[PDB]
C-alpha cells in the first residue's frame, strides 16, 4: 500500500513540536508512527497561532497561562519617520466600507478639505493598544467598527514544552540523542534513516527538516541550495536579551519597534519578563556602538550579557526535496519586524497536510508545495522592505540608502498604485492583506494623489458627523475597557 | 480639478446599458455627464442577480421584465458518449470535515465499492435534476442546504430595463451613426466622435462597447488581438430562437449537448427559447450543421438560422490611454459556461474600483490591464478542459479534442487533481474549486489517491454518514414546489 506509515521529525524547539503536535491530531486514529529526534526566550506572534492551538483542542487561558504570555492587540513603531514619529500597526480594519468602497478613500477626502483626525481613531484595535486597555473582540459583533482580533506574546521554550507534551500523550516518540549521520539510498537518494550517535538507526519514510539554520537533511544532506536576499534587506546581524520587569511595570498589550541609528530595536513584554533586542547593519555599527544602543533602553533588568545572532534574510531554494520537508528556520528566514517566524511554521505545517504524500512522492505535490512556499516568503519580504523604504529619518547614511534602495517589481507595482489610485495589488499568498498594507502607508505619511471620485458626491457636512460619531464610539468604547493588566490578574 | 467631467459609452445592447446603469448609480448624484451612442435569449451565473442588486432592483421584476426563467446549472449531455449525463451547479457538494474536502472522503467509499454519484450530494444539482425550484435560506442549518441560481433571460429586454433605468438617473442618448473617431494632437487621446450629421459628441473617458469590430480601442486606437483558435477548435456557430410548443414546462437548467463536431445550446425562456450549434466548419459544412441542429430544437423555429463568426481571444490591452473595452470589443469567448454576462460584469467591477481622472496614471492603466488578460486565460482554461477530458469515439474532433496540446496552466491544475485532489489556485478565477470538480467528476477523472487522514475514519460509520446526507437532500428536494409555480408567481 502506497500509504506513509511513518515520520521522522528532525529537531525540536518551536517548529518540531509544533509539528509533532499538528500531525498527532491530524492523524490521531490512524496508524501513522509519529517520532522527533533533538537533544538536551520572548517572541511575538500573529492571531493565526490562536487557531492553531484552537484546532488542537487547547484554551487561550490555558496556554497563556503556561507560557509567560501576554496579549498582543498590534506593533508599536517609533521613530521611524523622525523623532517622536509613533503609529500602531494593529489586527483589524479602519473604519467602515462604504457601497464597497473602502473607508480610506472618504478619510482622504475629509483629509483633504481641513480635518486632521488621524486614520488610527478609526481602529478600535489600535485605540485599545494606546490605550493599554484589553477585552475579547464580541462574535457576532454589533457592527464592522467593533472587529478587532489579538495575538500573543510567549516564551517560546514553555510553547514548545507545551506541545512537547500535547504530542507524546496522543502517542509521538521521542528520542533524546545526537545525529552522527544521513544515510541516504543509493537508487534514488532519497533519505534511509538517521545514524545515532551510539550507532541506532532511526528509519522513516518521510522526514521533517526542523534542524534550524544550518539545514541537516534539506540543506548538507540533499544538498538544496539558499537564495539569499541581504542584497534587498540590508541588517546583518542582531543582539538580544531578556529583562526582568522593574516593579509597578505594567507590561503593554503591544509589541515596541524603535528605529535606532542603523537598525532597530524590539521590545516583546511577558508577565514578568521582556524580550528584547537590537536588529542593525555591522557595517555601519561596531558591537560596541551596537550594545551602546540596546542596553540603556531596555524594557527593565537585563537577565544575562547579550548574545550575538547572524541573520542571513532569504529562503530555502526548494522547501520539499525527494521525501524532506523543511520547517521553520531551516527553509529560510526573515527578521522578525513583523512577527513572521512562527506565523510561516504554520503556514508550513497547513500546507504539508493539504498535500500530505504518498511513498511515491508525486512530482506535481513538490513543485506546487515548492511553489506556494517560494511566493509566500516573497509576499513577507516585500511587506518587511516597505518599512525600510518608506522611512522619513535624515540623521544617517543608513536611512538615506534605505529610501534610495530598489525594491522588487512585486512592490515597486504595489507602492506605484498605491500612490497613483489608493488601490491594493493583490498576489497570491499575502500573509498581510489590504488593512496593513494601509497602515504602513499611513504610518510613514504616504498618501494617494486621487481617492476614488464616486466618493466626492457625498456631502462634507454630512460626511463630517458620520465620522465623528465613529470617533467618539472608539474612543468612549476604549475609556470605558479595563486595563490590560486585568485580564492578566485573572490568568 | 483633474476630475473626469463626462463620459461617452460608443454601443447599446447588453455591454453599453449594463455600463451607463452601473455608472448612473454609483455616480448618481456627481457632476459626471453620462452619453451612450447607438444605432435573443441568453444565460447568466448568480454574479448577475447581484449587479442588478445593486441598482436597487429585485428579482421579480427583472424577471417579469426579460421573459426569464430559474437557472440552478448547465446540464451537460453526451460529453462522455451516449446517454452521459452530468450538472454543473452553483454550490458545492456534501460537508467539508476537520478541513478536508468532501470529495476524498467519497472517493474512499467510492474505492470501497459505494456506486452513489458525487451529485446526489449537491442541493442545487438534485433541484435542477428534479425540475425542482426554492429560493436558497438566508441562513441555513449548515452547508449542505447553500446553493445559488441565476437567470435565463431575454438580452434584448434586460438591454431595454437597463436604458429606462440609467435615462431617469440623467443619461443621455443619441440615436446616431458614427463616421469618424477624432484624436487629439499632443497626446494621441480620443478627442470627440463625428456624428454622420457632423455633430461632435467629446467626452474625458471613452467606453467601447461598440462589439467584435472595437471602434475605438481597435480602429481608432490600434491595440491588437491575441487569437485563441489554436487552443479551441470550433471557430462558427448558428442560433435560432424557437417558440415553446402548448404544454411544455421549461426547466430551470440550461442544456449543452454534445454533437459530431461541436456542441448544442438549450436557454429556456418562459414561452421562447434560445437554441444554437457551436462548431468546427473544417469538419462540417453549413447543411451538415444546420442537419444536427434544426431536428432538435426545444421548440417551432421563429427564423431561420443565422451564422456567427466566432474569434476566440482577447483584446492585447482592454485599456489603452483614455479608452476602456467592455464586451466583445475587449474579446470573446464561446458561451459554453455562460461568461458573456460575466465578463462584462466584471469589466464593470473593475473600472469603478480603478475608476481614473484626468491624468490617465500608467499604473491604473496596467492593473486594469494585468487583471482582465489573467481573467480571461482563466476562463479559457476551465472552458478548454471540457474538450480535453471528453471520452467521445465516434469522430476526429473528438480524439484530436483529447490530444490536443493545452496551455501549461491547465497542464499544472489537472496533474495536481489526478496526483492528490486538490486544486491549484490562480488570481482572477471566475470558476471556484466547486466548479472544476464538477466537471472533474462529469468526465470521469479522478485521483489515484485521496486525503490519507480520510483513511482514519470507520467504512461501516463513513457509509451511514453519506446515505444520511444522500437522504436529506433527495427528501429536500422531494417536498419542493416545481420550477413551474415560481413562474406562475410572476405571470398570468
Amino acid at each position: 500500500d502506497p500509504r506513509i506509515r511513518s515520520v521522522v521529525i528532525v529537531g525540536g524547539g518551536t517548529a518540531g513540536w509544533m509539528t509533532a503536535a499538528a500531525l498527532v491530531q491530524h492523524f490521531r486514529t490512524a496508524p501513522l508512527k509519529i517520532t522527533v529526534v533533538e537533544s538536551s526566550v520572548g517572541e511575538a506572534t500573529i492571531p493565526t497561532i490562536r487557531r492553531f492551538y484552537g484546532q488542537l483542542g487547547l484554551r487561550d487561558d490555558d496556554v497563556m497561562r503556561a507560557t509567560q504570555a501576554t496579549c498582543k492587540l498590534g506593533i508599536r513603531f517609533l521613530d521611524w519617520s523622525g523623532p517622536g514619529s509613533d503609529f500602531i500597526h494593529p489586527f483589524g480594519l479602519y473604519g467602515q466600507d462604504v457601497k464597497g468602497i473602502g473607508f480610506h478613500h472618504y478619510w482622504l477626502k475629509q483629509r483633504r478639505a481641513g480635518d486632521a483626525a488621524p486614520l488610527a481613531a478609526y481602529s478600535l484595535g489600535a485605540a485599545l493598544a494606546a490605550g493599554g486597555k484589553f477585552t475579547l473582540p464580541s462574535p457576532h459583533p454589533p457592527s464592522q467598527l467593533s472587529v478587532f482580533d489579538w495575538a500573543l506574546h510567549l516564551d517560546a521554550g514553555l510553547f514548545a514544552q507545551h506541545l512537547r507534551a500535547y504530542a507524546e500523550a496522543g502517542g509521538c516518540a521521542r528520542i533524546d540523542a545526537r545525529i552522527r549521520s544521513v544515510e541516504l539510498r543509493p537508487e534514488d537518494g532519497f533519505v534511509r534513516a538517521l545514524t545515532l550517535d551510539d550507532g541506532r538507526e532511526v528509519e522513516g519514510d518521510l522526514f521533517v527538516d526542523c534542524s534550524g539554520f544550518k539545514g541537516l537533511v534539506i540543506g548538507e544532506a540533499l544538498g538544496v541550495g539558499f537564495e539569499d536576499w541581504g542584497r534587498w534587506l540590508p541588517c546583518d546581524a542582531a543582539y538580544a536579551v531578556q529583562s526582568e520587569n522593574r516593579p509597578g511595570d505594567a507590561p503593554a498589550p503591544f509589541t515596541r519597534v524603535t528605529a535606532r541609528s542603523a537598525g532597530w530595536q524590539w521590545g516583546i513584554p511577558l508577565r514578568h519578563r521582556a524580550g528584547n533586542g537590537l536588529v542593525f547593519s555591522s557595517a555601519h555599527l561596531s558591537d560596541d556602538q551596537a550594545l551602546a544602543e540596546l542596553m540603556p533602553h531596555l524594557l527593565g533588568d537585563p537577565l544575562t550579557e547579550p548574545r550575538r545572532i547572524p541573520f542571513r534574510p532569504g529562503r530555502r531554494s526548494q522547501a520539499w526535496a525527494k521525501n524532506c520537508v523543511a520547517i521553520g528556520l531551516s527553509s529560510g528566514f526573515l527578521e522578525p519586524l513583523e512577527s513572521t517566524s512562527i506565523a510561516l511554521i504554520e503556514t508550513g505545517i497547513e500546507r504539508l497536510k493539504a498535500l500530505f504524500p504518498d511513498r511515491r512522492f508525486a512530482q506535481p505535490i513538490l513543485d506546487e508545495f515548492n511553489d506556494q512556499t517560494a511566493r509566500e516568503m516573497e509576499r513577507v519580504r516585500d511587506f518587511i522592505i516597505l518599512h525600510y523604504k518608506l522611512n522619513r529619518r535624515t540623521d544617517t547614511d543608513f536611512w538615506r540608502d534605505c529610501r534610495e534602495m530598489p525594491v522588487p517589481e512585486t512592490l515597486e507595482r504595489k507602492i506605484a498604485l498605491w500612490t497613483a489610485r489608493g488601490q491594493f495589488v493583490r498576489y497570491r499568498w499575502e500573509m498581510f492583506h489590504p488593512a496593513s498594507w494601509l497602515a504602513i502607508y499611513d504610518g510613514f505619511g504616504l498618501y494617494p494623489d486621487h481617492h476614488d471620485p464616486a466618493v466626492d458626491a457625498m456631502d462634507p457636512a454630512y460626511l463630517a458627523r458620520s465620522l465623528a460619531e465613529m470617533r467618539a464610539n472608539i474612543a468612549d468604547l476604549v475609556a470605558r475597557t479595563p486595563e490590560h493588566a486585568q485580564f492578566l490578574a485573572g490568568l
